[PDB]
């Protein structure tokens, strides 16, 4: 009796609309053929540039982009080493932004948030190699996502990272996909990479956005970075007496990831981050950057999701909150990173701030803040005219 | 204009029968044969399955003791290791039609692809409760030192039915006195051990003491999985006629003629609906982790490609399927939701553009496919 | 400070993005076209006279500052020029993004 | 290392022009002698600018100094300059929008900032010369040839 | 009527071929050619040797002329170095082009690209012919040039040019790339020589090197510079539907590629099968006999053979060379053999598998054939 | 002089800009394709046939 209910469905209406959307989606999936194709590769030195605008191909229905990033990092320090931060190679890309042919933005978030969602959607650390007792030599053979635990003074380490930038929600749910066959107007996939100023954190400095931290950080640098973008789309779209058979709801809905930052935490007081209205929030990630310190729940009393009038629907101690996450990704996210799955029943307020995410901190250091990450659906028109995030 | 409707209706009618069979019958797994032998005397056996109900597959358990009689040199597991305890398998149904005919290692890799993780493996976790590799279901010593004897255990699932819920490819064996044939060719003292510098593809152990390694003995036990108490109706046995008239087979092949930086294309045949493809780049006895390949792909010849990818990105797709990488030089491709089906021979091909090609290089291909019975089953 | 403590400033609408995300010097360049000089250190101006910011929904549009360095007791002091509907201000108005 | 760059503008709506911010650091390593700004000074940071639209039709093609003088003529005062007044309130050259040291002494390094407006549209209210994009095709090209 | 699908599809072609040619003729008679600089850079390959050049997206692109200059210093105390047979053609080690859809076209070595440039010109590419003219024509501008030797303590200057083709020629737009659009980026990637590839010690394999000699270990590039010029057609003719474009020309790839084949043994036919479906216009075979490059003396014969064991041109080395002299007015360097199939491209599926054959008289350790191909080939169809 | 006193040569027009703005050696390269050698020092040729 968080409130409005299942009346949200009575309101959209076009059981006929949904019936049609869904049938068209199935015909498209059944009739078209999936293609994954390289659209661009580039090698560069972060000292010269780190922001790139990739131009996707305008063909068929675009589902997403697989971004491969490789880098060589040299620790030029005389005697001190550096070690991976908790996010490590997930910080090779600092931010991503996607604009469709109609100039509408979809995802606009950080590389680490994008990576954590990739993991949540896979149900295990994204593109990881699980360890088993098999005598047959399966294992980490190909180093798909990889980075040296440490890079000693004078050494050069090689890293590989992959990110999936989604447009479509999944391989079978085309909600959020983009029709790019229909306009000469270009798509824009903007990527901002780590550089010599963001990748290395000195001892005592905040490691949130860094790849390596340690005594030799000041003398670390990128030898070079390379990226390859692969575009995944559906070709050979089915045609009918209408023409193209298309899921109109799927293609008129945006599936986006977005991040935000909130501050103002005080020991033992509920810190509430309000959810905006019109968005259907599928998942929430909250990172407790406790003034540069990232703790395994010991600085938190509890977390929850609360609706103004009823109370909390899941007020839990940190370990129990983590237990729910273990059921979703088969392990824990890194220290200070908290996940919440609302996929089956998305947070949808109809009024702004009806729904908030709560963190009651046990200890609050200087410059503490919560870095929020969201996955949501939206009606492209609602986001255009009636949407904010952020509750002050 | 009636064709598609007739097809949809026939499919709708298969499906109902399949569900009744799964609901009404009872699953049984039963030992049909066990045997212990010395590879020095024999290594090829023809197992005779029981002719009862609808047969879904066979679980083959293989155990072996290997003695390194070398004076001072040890040997170590090859990349395939115990998966090479069985060199080949062939199955013939009661109607003398062959289904699977492939290598033990290919069969094992498909078992893994179908499970979604290394077949019958024990995953490692932080649990303080003592779960783990307690029973050594699939197991083999990493090395066998000079003078030592190692004990190995391997399991293979030879499928007839596609899965526990999809009976496509299953065999009705309660309809004939005519026998089934499950042929198994085991490793022997000539195939199990590779000398340093020799090709380890088909071997279990490789190393300086290989010439003096030998099997103390090998034992196998075959368990047959089938459905009993089949449901009867009106006309008689309620059976999924499409399922039972379709073959679900695994097959392997070898192709050579690779040249640096040139597309090497292995054509797919027509008629077969290819569910998966495995390509092993035996680079003249060397097996590399993608470093000897520019890219792999699946194409309409000269055209392109539906998935031309660098080796690491190709491996990334595989990690989504089995939660890890297959061994060095082994590449997998899942086409289960939309099987490769040409009508034309070769319209579609599997592509490998090699970066480096050693002497005696070749691609060992492995396929999973469905095909097609000309005529329905014998009914009563 | 003369822009050195700021990464960029912008005006943004929830769903589209920024209509003028600019580095501090380029932001100052637009101001030089309006008053023929720069306002004092740390003072930033934005002209929306020809097309006034008008959300119809609260917060549809926001003024953005992404700071490079933040000292203790930092804050933004905002100043606005606006024409409102006298009745709307009477019954439905606050200022405030937390 | 390189002084010529081909920038690819985004294809969106009606394009009016481009504001190009240019900064530079110059070092005088002469043992004893200084150098002083020429009359054009930082306006010569860009030697040439050439623009081509989606149909590959060339529009402006001129020198950085000429483009800068037109920017000034269109503003009605030295482009993006800070006017000097008697105001006690601290308005003035606060942000160094367009700036370059009058001299760079032997052994010193000077920092410069320069801005150019490359017009397509004649002005903010007169769209004569603007470029659409409802043009199925290319991309536009803004070529910048810098000083060396 | 009976619809013979095969006969009909062929008919549909035949009309497709005619439409293509007409469109080509109209395009050539109606746009204006332009060649303009895209990018120039000067660098030390000790710092960086791989560059991704971004061509401008304008009209129909025909190809790129790449000017490469370099300064090399021999700091050996006493020994000189001398040009290898390929010399400055090895200033660029590899070139790879990708179009706006990221489809790869040519990907080959600088030496192979250069030999094709020569074959297409009908004489050593951009060379200056020697004549008895008293008027001072001659090597005036040093378009392609490199000192024969660089003595200990000296610095030599080199100039080299490569034409990277998309279109087959100035009049045949097959292979050209289509800019009426949206698309991606090509990625004219240039991989240059560096101190490791450019200098070969005495006794080392000179294949990829520019200079070889006793002073090799102390040779260093001082700098390399490149300037890429893009050749294209502007002011594309517009008609009724939009741009009048040769659809077959623009959807066909004209590429150069090379590979290495090993397994040669004396007096035995070494056969390199043509990789089917492509329409092979020319074939270059370099007999790198373990680092030794011989003037035919290590070969019994060369040939092109089809699936019946039937040779269309089984020739002794000098006679094979004679055919090449008719094509480029001279011989290619030692160990380099050329075969022209321009008018009747090798195309398996037209006459069974075909192979390029070399029967070696002598085979040293690490012997191999470096194959260079020039080809078109596109899609292919059929039915019962 | 053999091109050393020239920055570039071109044919320019009156819409495009230049249709062939080239450094002296590259200009000479086009001529080598026409007469199989270079014209004498300081002599530059352009084919528009």
């Amino acid at each position: 009796v968080q409130q409005l209910t299942p009346a949200q469905q009575a309101a959209l209406r076009n059981q006929q609309a949904m019936a049609a959307n869904l049938q068209a989606r199935q015909i498209v999936l059944q009739q078209s053929y999936p293609v994954i194709q390289q659209v661009e590769t580039q090698t560069f030195d972060p000292a010269n540039r780190s922001v790139f605008d990739v131009t996707p191909a305008n063909v068929g229905i675009v589902k997403g982009f697989l971004v491969k990033v490789t880098a060589a990092i040299t620790n030029n320090h005389a005697t001190e080493a550096v070690a991976l931060t908790d996010f490590g190679p997930a910080n090779l890309v600092q931010r991503v932004i996607y604009y469709d042919p109609d100039n509408q933005r979809h995802t606009e978030t950080s590389g680490w948030h994008l990576h954590f969602v990739n993991t949540a959607k896979q149900g295990a650390p994204f593109l990881s190699s699980m360890v088993t007792d098999s005598p047959i030599k399966y294992g980490d053979v190909m180093n798909v996502i990889d980075a040296p635990a440490t890079i000693a003074a004078g050494a050069t380490g090689e890293l590989t990272m992959y990110y999936w930038v989604p447009l479509a929600y999944s391989e079978t749910d085309l909600t959020g996909a983009v029709l790019a066959n229909v306009p000469q107007s270009k798509q824009r996939l903007k990527l901002e990479f780590a550089n010599n100023n963001t990748a290395f954190a000195a001892v005592g400095a905040n490691p949130l956005e860094a790849i390596y931290q340690g005594a030799g950080a000041a003398d670390c640098e990128f030898e070079e970075i390379s990226y390859t973008v692969y575009q995944s789309y559906l070709d050979q779209l089915p045609v009918g007496q209408n023409g193209y058979i298309l899921p109109l709801i799927d293609l008129s809905t945006l599936y986006n990831l977005e991040n935000s930052a909130q501050a103002g935490l005080t020991p033992n007081v509920d810190f509430v981050v309000q959810y905006a209205n019109l968005y259907r929030y599928l998942s929430t990630i909250a990172v407790f950057d406790n003034g540069g310190s990232f703790n395994a729940g010991t600085d938190i009393n509890y977390l929850s999701q609360r609706t103004a009038n009823f109370s909390d629907t899941r007020k839990l101690d940190p370990k129990t909150w983590a237990a729910q996450t273990r059921r979703r990704i088969a392990t824990d996210f890194p220290k200070g990173v908290y996940y919440c799955d609302n996929r089956d029943k998305p947070i949808y307020t109809l009024q702004y701030g009806n729904v908030g995410f709560v963190v009651n901190p046990k200890t609050v250091n200087q410059n503490a803040r919560l870095l929020m990450g969201y996955e949501y659906f939206t009606s492209r028109t609602e986001l255009v005219n009636a949407g904010t995030i952020s509750t002050t």
